[PDB]
Parts: structure tokens; C-alpha cells; sequence
């Protein structure tokens, strides 16, 4: 059995905030956000939970198939800013299409969280057992960043991309490599939650979005472009059969950066952190979303393309699949 | 290719909390935790985090099976209590136990994490690409209960509990029924993160675990009960097949029911929430795990066994499997 990606979606909270905006609650400009990152502005949450930008993701994967909730086998979410614990995302997504056929859970592997679901996703159609289902990325990175720090706030925006995931007849799924460096894990942090009893020792770290941007920007730059020519290497296609490179959509100069060490002209890696900044695991599919919207991806097996997510963890995984 | 269960191993931290020791914080006794719901004691940990105790369930893994971290080609960890959300909690023991080829992530499911972990790193060995990986329970519930709230409170603990699951050429996986029920989730709640961001419209609500104990037990006598006879109806076994039936450790009241309704003696349905607690996605792989150190299961092939996870989400999932 074989996976495809038949529908792709995306959507964001209709809240805009520019570069301006932000320069007016801290010590930042355009300029300096704009020329460092690529970034113009981001989409930021005012009433909307990671739930409910993955549900309109979902109601919009259905309706481009003609199918409702019922049809589904599975939906599979990749965040690192859920609604809650328990229920998880993917369950509040279930309730909300009447998704009553299919099993949900949530994926946790930050930047790399769509790449990850994927392809664990590809894993339970291969089993010929269950033949569609949801893969969503879905961020309010809003409620993680600290509104204080001048040096992170302005990265990170709110939004969800997601695909239908289906039974085929033809392998689309053309070679993986999913990795992780934990040892490397402090350069990137969110959420920590301490011991909290009258039996445990009094715990107090900072649960705000941390990050070592040297540090990150090397590892993407170096270990993580390394990795995507390795599996390109690895895989039954060239370089030059890549169509497009969707990758995490964290900094505009490592997009040029990554092309140059991969060795592929910079017109085939898409950007849209302009538009959106950095949404973490929404961010490949976001950017999918948005080419197929464009014309640039007709969705009819005539491409080839690499999808690579990279982020906390440390990790990072490259798909390259016909779509 | 097809997986096999090859090591489990469980971790609870050293501190124990008798009823006896509740009855000090709150207005309860050993005598009515006991009556109603089978439990005399719970872990709470001290100082270690939900990675540290699955930490050590892969060290006890690595050591019985003989192998080192660089031989795990993942670790998927089963969690709602993780340190963070960034590192995930199996990047954390990635990193504590050297595992440099493994990727590592956590899957949110409840108490249903381990055998939806299970089935998908199941999914991954049988691509082939995989030999080796680590599968494991982890819970701090203790920070998640409102130590306020008797009726709860008394209810969760914490613990770690894992397999090592391996490449065979033998099947193992027998049947398999994962299923979701978000409709209903408001009845098992925790870890609600709401928007927070100076252009976000924030309520707030209760983060602590609270639990609507009637409609879960119901769920559980009923709905779940009903799952497990149809998983066993439609596998290629019969009832009297099982050696046993290992279900999730939430109260000895409950077991003594499904079993009566799924129609198996109780002898064939182990219970450890006596010394344990609910560990939530913890319970069936400490369980397991306890069974094999008693000689129960001899993790010889020999054996045919059900798995049976079932909490918030609503998630419940069954496995049947050779052990
Ligand atoms: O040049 C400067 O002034 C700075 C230099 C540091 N920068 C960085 C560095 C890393 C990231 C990043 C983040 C994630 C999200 O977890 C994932 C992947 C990446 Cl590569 C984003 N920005 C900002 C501009
Ligand atoms: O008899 C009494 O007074 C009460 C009656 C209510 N009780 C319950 C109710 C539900 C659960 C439970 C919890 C989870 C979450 O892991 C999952 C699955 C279950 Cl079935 C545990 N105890 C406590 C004793
Ligand atoms: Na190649
Ligand atoms: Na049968």
C-alpha cells in the first residue's frame, strides 16, 4: 500500500501584525526584522485556539474532496502549542468535523512536527488498513513567545497547514531520513512544566520560547542542508529532479544559505515567512498550501518535490515525494 | 518486515505516598481509596521529571537486551505530563542515553499513549527500515492533580514503563482497534494553554486535571468493554486464546466489570494500581513489565495477550498480540 497527498490547506487567524506594529511595544523597526530575517509581518491568534485554526484547515481538506468527517480513518496533528494535554488537538479537531470513524492524536517534534506526522501518517496507509486521513501543523506560537524579548518575539506567527492523506495505486513516497539531537536540545526550548505536589521539590524555569540563534542557524545551515543532500543522495532522484524545496520557513538568508550547501538555485526553495513568519510545525504546509494555490503545485503527480522541517529537539526530517 | 515485543522494563521514582500519608493533606482515608477503586499506595516523584523516568525504562531496556543507544532507530514516548513541549520529552532521553541514529518524538493520547505508540512504532518496523526502537509510558500526573480535590488527588501517580520492540520475521500483531471520541473529551481534562499575547483576547480556564469520574466509568463498562469483545471477535483468535488481558490500571472495580461483560475469569486480567496508582499512557507497560519480572510472561512467543488503553480524549485502543 502507498500514500498521496490529494487536498492541501492552510489557514490563518485573520489578525495582522506588521513589523510596525511591533516596533510600537518594543525596540525593534522593520529594517533591522526584515533585513535579518525576511519578515514583513505575521498572523497572531486574538480568539483562536491551535484547535480551532487545525479545524478550518480540516473543513477546508474535506470540502476541496468532497468528503465529510465521517470518511476519515485518522488525524494526526503536529504542534508544540495545544489547546491542552488532554483532550489532545487532533481530538478537538474529531469532535468539531464529526470525524466519529477515526482515531486522533497529537505529534510532538516541534519544526520537524509536519515532516514527522507525514510520514508516520504514510506508515498506517502502508499498513492497507486505513486509507484516509488528516495531517495537519498547527501553531499559536503567540501564547509561547516572551512579548519582552525583542530577540524571539518578532520570529514566530500563528497558523495552520494541513493535507488529506490517501490509499494509492502509486508510491509518492519517494525516500525519508527523520532525525533528532537531543543533546543539543537546550538551544531551543518551550513549555517546561515543573514538579508540582506536596511531595515534590519546588520547581521554577522559565516556560517561555528560548533560543540560541548562533547556535540553531549553524545547525541548519551545516548539519541540517548536509542531511538533505544525503537523502537526495540516497534517493532514486537528482537534484536536478526536484521541482521545489519546501522547507521550514524560519529565516529567509538560511533558505539562501541552504540552496547554495545543497547545491540548487534559490528560484526552486519558496519563502513566505514575509507574510507569515515562522509558524514552526504549520510552516511547510502553509508554504505547500499556498503553491498549489498559485498554480505552482497542480497536485497531479507531475512533480517532484522535498519537503525538509527542522527545529527543536533538535530535529530534522526530509521527505521527497511525487505530488 | 514484522515487530516483536523483545525487553520491557519499568521505573517509578523511590517516594511513595500510602493513603495513610493522603490522609495528612486532604480529608480521606486508606479504607474508602481502597473500597473504591483498589488502590493503597501511588509513586509521587520528588525530583524527577517525566524524561527522567523514561531515562531510566531505556537504560533497564538497553542493558537486558545487551545493546547501546547508537544500536535504536527511534524512541516514541507516550506522554500528557512532558518536561516541555520543546525538547519533546523523547528527544530528552534521546540525548540522556546517546541514541545519535534514533528520532525521537511523543504522541499525546491519554491514557491510551502506549498502545497508540505501540501500533504506530509497529508501523515503522514493518517499512523495513527500522530494526530496533524504544516504546514508552511516561507520567508525572502528581503535577497535574489538583492536590485540592479528594475526589481526584487520590486517583493518579507516577511512573515509567517501556519496550524494546525489534525486527522479526515471525508476526506478532495480531489485531489492532484504535479509536477517538472527541465529542466527549470535556469529561477527562488537563494542561489547558490558553492565548497570551498583547494582541490576544484571553478568559483563562482550569489547568489541572478534573475528571467527570460517572461518565468515564461508564465509558469504560460500556463503550470500551464493547471495543475489546469486537477487537477479539474480529482477530483471528478467540477469547479463550488469552492468557491475559492487560488493561488500563485506573480502578480494580472497573476490571472485575469489563471482565464480566467482555466474559473472561479475572484471573486473566492482572492489576497493579494497588501500589501504583493510575499512571495514565505508564499503567499497561508497567503492568506488563511486572508480569514478566514475576515469570508470568516469559517474552517467549508463547503467549497470546491483549492490550487495552482507554482515557481522555476520548481515546481507547486494543492490541492483540504474541508475546
Ligand atoms: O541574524 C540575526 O540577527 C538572527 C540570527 C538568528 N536567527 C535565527 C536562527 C534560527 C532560527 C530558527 C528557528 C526555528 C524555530 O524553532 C527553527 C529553525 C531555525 Cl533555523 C531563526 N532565526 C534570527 C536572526
Ligand atoms: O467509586 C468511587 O467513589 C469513584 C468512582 C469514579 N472513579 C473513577 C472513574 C474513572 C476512572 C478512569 C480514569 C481514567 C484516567 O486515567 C481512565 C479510565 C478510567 Cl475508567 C477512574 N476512577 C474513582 C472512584
Ligand atoms: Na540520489
Ligand atoms: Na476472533
Amino acid at each position: 500500500a502507498f500514500a498521496k497527498i490529494s487536498q492541501v490547506a492552510h489557514y490563518v487567524p485573520e489578525q495582522v501584525v506588521t513589523n510596525h506594529d511591533l516596533a510600537q511595544i518594543m525596540d525593534t523597526n522593520d529594517e533591522w526584522i526584515s533585513s535579518r530575517t525576511g519578515i514583513r509581518q505575521r498572523h497572531i491568534s486574538r480568539t483562536e485556539s491551535t484547535s480551532d485554526l487545525a479545524t478550518e484547515v480540516a473543513k477546508k481538506l474535506m470540502a476541496k474532496a468532497g468528503i465529510t468527517g465521517k470518511e476519515l480513518d485518522f488525524i494526526i496533528l503536529a504542534t508544540i502549542t495545544p489547546d491542552s494535554m488532554m483532550p489532545s488537538t487532533a481530538a478537538r479537531v474529531q469532535a468539531n468535523i464529526g470525524a466519529n470513524k477515526a482515531f486522533a492524536f497529537d505529534l510532538t517534534a516541534a519544526c520537524s512536527g509536519f515532516v514527522f506526522a507525514l510520514s508516520t501518517a504514510e506508515k498506517f496507509i502502508a499498513s492497507g488498513r486505513f486509507q484516509k486521513g488528516l495531517v495537519i501543523g498547527s501553531e499559536t506560537l503567540s501564547k509561547a513567545v516572551d512579548w519582552s524579548d525583542r530577540s524571539t518575539a518578532v520570529l514566530f506567527g500563528d497558523g495552520a497547514g494541513g493535507v488529506l492523506l490517501e490509499a494509492s495505486e502509486q508510491e509518492h513516497f519517494l525516500a525519508e531520513s527523520l532525525n533528532s539531537d537531543g543533546s543539543r536540545s537546550e538551544c531551543l526550548t518551550y513549555g517546561h512544566s515543573g514538579l508540582h505536589s506536596p511531595f515534590s521539590d519546588q520547581e521554577s524555569a522559565d516556560s517561555f520560547l528560548k533560543m540560541d540563534g548562533r547556535t540553531v542557524f549553524d545547525f541548519a545551515i551545516r548539519d541540517v542542508a548536509k542531511s538533505i543532500k544525503q537523502t537526495i543522495d540516497e534517493s532514486p532522484i537528482e537534484v536536478t529532479d526536484l521541482d521545489y524545496l519546501l522547507l521550514h520557513q524560519a529565516n529567509d538568508r538560511i533558505l539562501d544559505k541552504m540552496a547554495r550547501k545543497i547545491g540548487v538555485d534559490r528560484a526552486k526553495l519558496p519563502a513566505n515567512m514575509m507574510e507569515y513568519g515562522n509558524t514552526s510545525a504549520a510552516s511547510i504546509p502553509i508554504l505547500l498550501s499556498e503553491c498549489v494555490e498559485q498554480g505552482l503545485i497542480p497536485l497531479d503527480g507531475s512533480q517532484t518535490v522535498l519537503l525538509s522541517g527542522f527545529g527543536g529537539g533538535l530535529t530534522w526530517g526530509t521527505l521527497i515525494l511525487t505530488i
